[PDB]
């Protein structure tokens, strides 16, 4: 074959691969802390993003998309402009379960959350 697997090795993975767990180890252990982590040259994205598909890397709206920085208010659209297709997306929750942890845990984000508020400012919304 040129791409079989076994249930172990196919469901875990696509589970965890597509869901938090394969993701959660393979980028924790590849990056080595999600908080923080900042490359340079790069398709502008793709990786650390709450179990949304690496899509949305525009040609043209890197700059108006990428306005994050200064009008880091603006962007709000970037999260109001497409989301209300993938705020339905929330049945991930029982998928996401581990989006549980960090509801109902979180630990690693309150640490690097006092650095990132230093390493960015936390001059930002989110929900
Ligand atoms: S950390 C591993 C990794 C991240 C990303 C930039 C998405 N990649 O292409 C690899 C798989 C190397
Ligand atoms: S890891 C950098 C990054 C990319 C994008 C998916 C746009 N993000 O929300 C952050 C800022 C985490
Ligand atoms: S589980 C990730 C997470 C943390 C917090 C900031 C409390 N959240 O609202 C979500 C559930 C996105």
């Amino acid at each position: 074959m040129s791409d079989f697997d076994t249930e172990r090795v196919s469901r875990a993975v696509a589970a965890a691969l597509v869901g938090p767990g394969g993701v959660a180890l393979v980028v924790k252990v590849c990056a080595g802390l999600p908080g923080v982590i900042h490359t340079p040259a790069r398709r502008g994205f793709f990786r650390c993003n709450p179990e949304r598909i690496q899509i949305g890397d525009w040609r043209y709206e890197v700059a108006h998309d990428g306005r994050l920085l200064a009008a880091h208010m603006v962007n709000g659209i970037v999260i109001a402009e497409d989301a209300l297709i993938a705020e339905a997306v929330g049945p991930h929750l029982a998928r996401a379960l581990g989006q549980i942890v960090c509801r109902y845990g979180a630990t690693v984000i309150p640490n690097i959350n006092a650095a990132i508020e230093v390493l960015g400012t936390g001059t930002d919304y989110r929900f």
